[PDB]
């Protein structure tokens, strides 16, 4: 009786990259045809805890007939926290990092960039302004690196440790702390690091939403757990020069010139805090924040796309967004606060605002909105002008990342289940800012992209936010 | 003025009803349920989740329930082993999980629950088609490595039966071991372990180190497929049910044969020869307590996909390969299967080459149409065949995708919904399409490589149209 043409034909011809989280995939899906393009799984290559995590694509002349990828994974008791019950005694240590291509027919492993340079990282990917380089941080080892895609080599790689002025854990950030920040050099032989799998590890798990207090109740089990501090991703100012490490458990995003590799300032997300503290230069390798209290974390981190504006979405003892005048290229010392966006709704852990997109235009920001199990899950529309939130709408259980369609007509989005109920792609009009339909989809994704044609479609992509 | 408005989803799924589509992924390792009403999926699970390393999810069939959308139950099998390295997937794993478990999943209506592993328990490891009995109270599974079936109780989650099916060639020549014919035997097997278990756990009984893949019958001949018993491969596919009770037949690929067995006593009583230009059935001789026997001259060609109409009158068999054809035969005699005898065959002149092979399908409640898959290596589209079940005439084909596999109908027969697959590598999807203009209305996304679907059934008149009566 109705056909589905009309609705694919809305949205032009974009495709859909996404994880799958506990499925262990990773799929393209055409938005065209509704055809998924293809898949791979990566339990059938012997990783046998394939956590598909974050992912980052490059732009392509022609996604259709090719594109590029990075993926990576989590591993160890990273599969324990989502509620399976599972028997497994000895997961697999995971921590890969994957360059896959489309070919325009299949999906090719071409390397594990993590096996390859000794760095296994879990957590957020990033792919550098101009499409040849990406990042990748992880928050159990307070590690993030640069690497360049053309020789799949480290450019620089960092640690990040806290040390609690109260070793209490309860106290550990509360009461501040110092954060040092030391660049890495290889000690294994050829250039390597020696950083696979679970080595390195802080904490044995990644801090889950509203995760920091957990932490402090001693609910997270792991070596170092008064030393972390969270890192969660890092991401580019779309002007080139900078981009901004998130550490989730002091709330603050550490400048860092990519040119000098070396950490400029530190943005502090609080309300009634200062802009930024100074970052000082203690050795050749190590430079130290000092904190005299951490007032909540922080999650979510990036940049507009003129590069004018950063967001630091502060949560669990505040929860708004923080809004940084960052119209000087030139000089992120003078990086200053500008806008909070507020809500009566908004307080606490929840709802957790930990992913976003902007219109290519700048004037909307998208925000999901989670929340633990059974509160509906969804999005919120924030006016990225005025800085105010315009909207809220509910979708399903455990909403995840926002991706946009680069002529800016519709947000398409992914809702995961916990790892076991609903999932779906889920695509919103802009103009209207309502729901226009959701596609089934066995997937747990913690993360989404449209594979792009340019660097300007960078600017909403997985490359100034998360 | 191709962009003009937006359109929303809502009426596109609100045709189709409450409906709930079942999948397993082979290569992706999931099972996944999709609301038809909604596009939402429902729920999914990752078989690597719980240890099992190599879950190529295979076959499945679901129970009927009284409300999908509260609470339903599902048989998914595994296969195993070197399974893992036949679609081209170019992984470097030196020693693949053992596999060939049977799991029995219930959705509580928020998540799947991983009830149990009947394969653990019975000590059957089979890794083929999954069928429940008409009464929706038991399931058969069958092995194409192995030779084995068995159908449970799934009360008490044990074996009613099992059989070994071996075949004796004529030819000791890897080439013409079927060709030349053989004796087909048949034996009942009992289980040799305490608790009554059987001992064929993980690749245990495999005669052949993979399975005959889609469209591959015949690779087996060629050498293009290692084992220790390579020329004693039957290839059991399916045990589907006669939805009148009593009977079901057992596909054997190789020799091209339908076994019919009585469930109430049983024990085989006829065997259906698919190939156009042979005779209609040939007798099963009981030779010991435990054992049958089939002769054969001669094996024309082999066939796969196999099924009986809703009203259980017709019973067919997809011939391929050497013929591709639908194989029809007259089943209305309820009490003796021993008359039933061919009646019609389906064919085309583009049907004449190896490909395409008449494959999975599914009948309209009515028993008025039958769709049939049309399966082609890569890289030409795969399709449907829509054909007049009472007339036996091809009406219709249209292209869909690459490896093209199931079919399963809305049980008021509205719309079929099928399953592409991508070889396990390229494009994949579900797809849907109106039973009264025979017109694809829609292709969904699907991260699956698919082999099977189901639409979850409330009733046992449901099960007529399901994964019981036909493949
Ligand atoms: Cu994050
Ligand atoms: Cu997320
Ligand atoms: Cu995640
Ligand atoms: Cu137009
Ligand atoms: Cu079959
Ligand atoms: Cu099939
Ligand atoms: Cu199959």
């Amino acid at each position: 009786t109705t056909k589905i043409e009309e609705f694919y034909a809305q949205f032009g011809k974009y495709i859909l990259l996404v994880p799958g989280k506990f499925t262990g995939t990773v799929a393209a899906h055409d938005l065209s045809t509704g055809r998924t393009l293809a898949w791979l799984a990566g339990w059938n290559y012997g990783d046998t805890n394939p956590i598909m995590h974050h992912m980052a694509a490059f732009p392509s002349p022609d996604p259709y007939k090719g594109f590029e990828f990075i993926v990576n994974t989590q591993g160890g008791k990273n599969l324990f926290i989502y509620g399976i019950p599972t028997t497994v005694k000895e997961p697999g240590e995971g921590f890969n990092i994957y360059r896959v291509r489309y070919d325009g027919t299949k999906f090719n492993l071409v390397s594990n960039i993590a096996e390859k340079t000794g760095l296994g990282l879990g957590v957020h990917v990033t792919a550098t302004p101009d499409g040849k380089g990406f990042a990748v941080a992880d928050g159990q080892k307070d590690i993030f690196a640069e690497f360049d895609l053309a020789t799949e080599s480290v450019r620089t790689a960092f640690l990040v440790d806290w040390k609690p002025n109260n070793s209490d854990l309860k106290r550990a950030w509360l009461e501040g702390g110092t954060m040092t920040i030391t660049r890495l050099k290889p000690t294994l032989p050829g250039g390597k690091y020696d950083y696979t799998g679970t080595k390195g590890c802080k904490i044995d798990w990644e801090l889950v939403p509203g995760g920091e207090l957990f932490l402090e109740e001693g609910k997270v089990t792991g070596t170092r757990q008064t030393n972390v501090v969270a890192l969660d991703a890092f991401v580019y100012d779309p002007r080139g020069r900078w981009g901004a490490l998130s550490a989730r458990l002091p709330g603050v995003a550490i400048i860092f010139d990519r040119q000098d590799w070396e950490p400029v300032v530190a943005l502090v997300g609080a309300k009634g805090e200062p802009s930024s503290l100074p970052v000082k230069k203690v050795a050749s390798d190590t430079w130290e924040i000092k904190m005299d209290k951490v007032v909540t974390p922080a999650h979510q981190a990036g940049f507009s796309p003129d590069g004018k504006n950063f967001l630091f979405m502060n949560g669990v003892r505040q929860n708004n967004i923080m809004v940084w005048d960052t119209s000087n290229h030139a000089d992120p010392t003078k990086w200053t606060k500008k806008a909070v966006v507020e809500d009566p709704g908004w307080r606490g852990s929840y709802p957790n605002t930990f992913h976003m997109v902007f219109t290519p235009d700048g004037r909307k920001v998208y925000v999901t909105l989670w929340w633990p199990s059974p509160t509906p899950n969804g999005i919120a529309v924030v006016d990225a002008r005025n800085w105010k939130l315009l909207k809220s709408v509910d979708i399903g259980p455990d909403m995840h990342t926002l991706a946009i369609t680069y002529d800016g007509k519709y947000v398409v989005g992914v809702f995961s289940g916990y790892q076991k109920t609903a999932s779906g792609i889920v695509i919103m009009d802009t103009k209207s800012d309502e729901v226009v339909g959701i596609l089934p989809s066995v997937g747990g994704h913690h993360d989404c992209v449209i594979v792009p044609k340019t660097v300007e479609d960078l600017r909403c992509s997985r490359c100034t936010t998360t």
